């Protein structure tokens, strides 16, 4: 719920706006070594006096005040613009300093009832520990070797992409990831190549995973610096952070040494360049709707105004941590609008996820959007369409239109090349978030299908609980970093096994849940370690849970190499046709489902007629949720000869088999992709991957005691096979034939494990 409400904060927070907005992009620190500048934008302020210091606190050796300065009023035309400005001559390059800022608040302007507060400046470019007090750094010291050549690493389409939402610490704290001792859980995990799975030199692990998964983005939790762990403290501490204190400065946990500010920027920054090395975009995880706490920086230099006041003077709690930045304030959104310049300008990232998009305003966001586009448009932009509570906003914005909130039934006046998360399909898929009990359609929930039918087409033909502008205007999904995990999950509303533990059934949704989201239009978002059926032991808010809980347990790219194959396939697949990456809604009227998509269906089925040259002409998908396989007669017939690419066993670019007419025998729970005979063998599209077939079999009869499994990777990397743990202890394996492990040669390969009687 939000409501508009006007009081007198608000009213004087319009005057404000009205008369002092300041518009010079130079807030903050200027640093030039001929003289540093500074310059803190306060109105109510009395008088703002620097303090520069030798160290970021006073329990550092060599620590000492070194002087205080009073900075005089900025004055253009005769008439204060509401800055305080002074500048030091001479050399003050990696001195710390803080701001002594004596001010009332906005409906006290003039009054002699002030009071002083020692804030870090609210432009932070870089910050001592636990980001309690500036630094003047010198940026272009900063920047790692060759980072003049880097560039950034943007889809051509925003549908194209396979988000992989990567916490810093989870992608390398495990020590079966194999990075060094010192970089386990830093920036620095993402720069050393070759890693491997216990360093053991078998299988990859970390960023040449990713170069082999071919994830196009990795969507990094928060990064800025925040507040919920201290930089001085445990390095076991983990927390998502979304307690943002310094929009500007990179987190200091994150790095080798936090006490040094220029060292979290030069790290940050290898990261970044990594990443980009490897060829996957970067996306930052921005939190511009909250503080951690109203005792902040933009409090201490203007209090009432950088935040949404209630009438009674209580702040507004519509993020749900007690108060919620006033993005329609002059001057907040000029500050977020250059952040998000400022932080791709700077560290190279590709795009932003904006939490609680809903308390955002639309006028903003078009803002920020345009401010974007106007560097690259390719840049994206998605976040949450929703808020935390009842948000109690003024009327109008600073530029006098009205206030619209940026929600999912906002979607209509938010711009299209805003994505939002798809609530929607992600419910359909595989269950209502607030509870992870819950049954959605991979499950066998016959409801949610209507759900699944129109996220098949992002929402963006009809209406299912909201509409989207086109599909570059939804987040395909049905998992991130908030409330539990695909599997945990599939796990927790099946009941057969605990977390984390292997299941065939589970892995079979798995398979099908992956499939429902990359034959799908829009953005394709997968949190990381998805693939590998991750899981955080059930919990469903682990936003400050044990690091070794919340760390990607990397003996699953092992365990579960079959599904980050079927995966990586999926992937290849959604590539490789035009509809299921169309940004527009050219190929809405293309999808001839079977049903109703209203219909509540156990088997959800359709076709997609391609027009681009050079592929596949027609596809047909059907996902069966039954527990037993059924026959599915598309009502699309104007094709009858089809060649498979993917099924309940194995997905790809690889003809699996082919059909006759249009009945498919659809697996039970699985879904099949095919493609037209004419189509496939005249575009060429074919798969490029090697592949091993890893049989189960009882030894002394030849029938199989597990399902087989394929694997599949590049030609010329390595692999490793295990026996299946769904396999009963009461079996021991006998003989393995062929190579139990390798690297994939591009003809196929297999793996054939012999069982026999075994007492535990």
């Amino acid at each position: 719920s939000d409501y508009a409400r006007d009081n007198s904060y608000t009213k004087a927070a319009e005057d404000i706006d009205a008369q002092y907005a300041y518009s010079g992009n130079d807030l903050g620190v200027t640093y030039t070594k001929d003289a540093t500048t500074f310059k803190v934008w306060s109105p109510t302020a009395t008088g703002v006096k620097l303090n520069i210091f030798t160290k970021g606190s006073d329990d550092e050796q060599g620590a000492s005040k070194v002087a205080s300065y009073t900075l005089e009023k900025m004055l253009v035309d005769g008439e204060w613009n509401g800055v305080w400005t002074i500048t030091l001559v001479g050399e003050w390059k990696d001195y710390y300093y803080t701001y002594s800022v004596t001010t009332t608040d906005t409906t006290h302007i003039g009054s002699d009832a002030t009071k002083t507060y020692e804030t870090q400046d609210v432009y932070s470019t870089a910050t001592g520990v636990n980001g309690k007090r500036s630094m003047i750094v010198d940026l272009d010291e900063t920047d790692p070797e060759g980072w003049s050549n880097d560039s950034h690493v943007l889809l051509d389409k925003s549908t194209k992409s396979s988000v992989w939402e990567l916490h810093i610490k989870d992608f390398s704290y495990d020590k079966a990831s194999g990075v060094s001792d010192a970089n386990r859980g830093k920036y620095l995990a993402f720069t050393e190549n070759g890693t491997t799975l216990n360093g053991e030199g078998k299988v990859s692990t970390c960023i040449d995973y990713l170069k082999e998964l071919g994830v196009t983005t990795v969507q990094l939790n928060p990064f800025y610096d925040f507040q919920s762990v201290n930089e001085a403290g445990d390095d076991s501490q983990f927390n998502w952070g979304y307690d943002p204190v310094n929009y500007n400065v990179p987190e200091g946990s994150y790095s080798s040494n936090p006490y040094d500010g220029k060292v979290r920027i030069k790290e940050c920054k290898e990261m970044i360049k990594a990443l980009h090395d490897a060829g996957i975009s970067v996306v930052m995880d921005v939190v511009y709707n909250h503080t951690y706490s109203t005792d902040s920086c933009f409090q201490y230099t203007v209090p009432n105004y950088y935040y949404r006041m209630k009438t009674t003077g209580a702040f507004s709690d519509g993020s749900g941590c007690g108060n919620e930045g006033a993005t329609e304030r002059a001057m907040y959104r000029q500050y977020v609008i250059d952040s998000l310049k400022y932080w791709v300008n700077e560290y190279h990232v590709d795009g932003f996820r904006f939490d609680l998009m809903g308390l955002m305003d639309v006028e903003t966001m078009n803002m920020a959007r345009e401010a974007l586009d106007q560097i690259d448009p390719r840049i994206t932009m998605w976040g949450e369409g929703w808020a935390g509570g009842d948000s109690y906003h003024p009327t109008n914005t600073c530029s006098g239109t009205k206030f619209y909130p940026a929600t999912q039934a906002n979607a209509s006046r938010l711009s299209d090349r805003i994505a939002i998360f798809n609530d929607g399909i992600r419910d359909g898929i595989k269950g209502s978030a607030m509870d992870i009990s819950d049954v959605g359609f991979i499950q066998g929930s016959k409801s949610s299908a209507k759900g699944v039918s129109y996220g098949v087409r992002a929402n963006s033909s009809g209406t299912y609980k909201w509409k989207a502008q086109a599909p570059s205007q939804c987040v395909t999904y049905d998992a991130c970093h908030d409330n539990a995990t695909l599997y945990d999950q599939i796990i927790a509303s099946t009941g057969l096994a605990d977390y984390g533990e292997r299941n065939s059934e589970a892995v079979k949704m798995n398979r099908l849940a992956s499939a429902i989201i990359y034959t799908s239009q829009g953005i394709s978002f997968t949190l990381a370690g998805e693939e590998m059926a991750r899981s955080k032991d059930g919990d469903t808010n682990s936003y400050k849970s044990a690091a070794n809980l919340n760390m990607i347990k990397w003996q699953n790219v092992v365990d579960y190499a079959d599904v980050v194959s079927y995966y990586k396939g999926m992937m290849q697949i959604k590539s490789a046709f035009s509809p299921l990456t169309a940004m527009d809604n050219s190929y809405a009227d293309k999808y001839t489902f079977t049903k109703k998509v209203s219909a509540s269906t156990n088997q959800i089925s359709f076709t997609i007629q391609n027009d681009v040259e050079g592929e596949w002409n027609k596809m047909a998908v059907i996902y069966n949720n039954a527990t037993t396989a059924a026959d599915v007669t598309l009502s699309d017939t104007s094709v009858t000869d089809w060649v498979v690419i993917a099924n309940g066993e194995t997905a790809g670019l690889d003809s699996l088999g082919e059909v006759t007419g249009s009945t498919f025998t659809v697996p039970a729970r699985s879904a099949i992709v095919a493609v037209d005979k004419a189509g496939y063998e005249s575009a060429g599209i074919h798969s490029s991957k090697g592949k091993v077939k890893v049989n189960y079999v009882y030894e002394a009869t030849g029938e199989k005691l597990e399902d087989s499994v394929i694997l599949q990777g590049s030609v010329g990397s390595g692999y490793v096979t295990v026996p299946s743990a769904v396999i009963p202890d009461t079996y021991i394996v006998s003989r393995i034939g062929g190579n139990a492990e390798g690297k994939y040669t591009s003809d196929m390969q297999e793996v054939t494990y012999y069982y026999t009687d075994y007492i535990p």
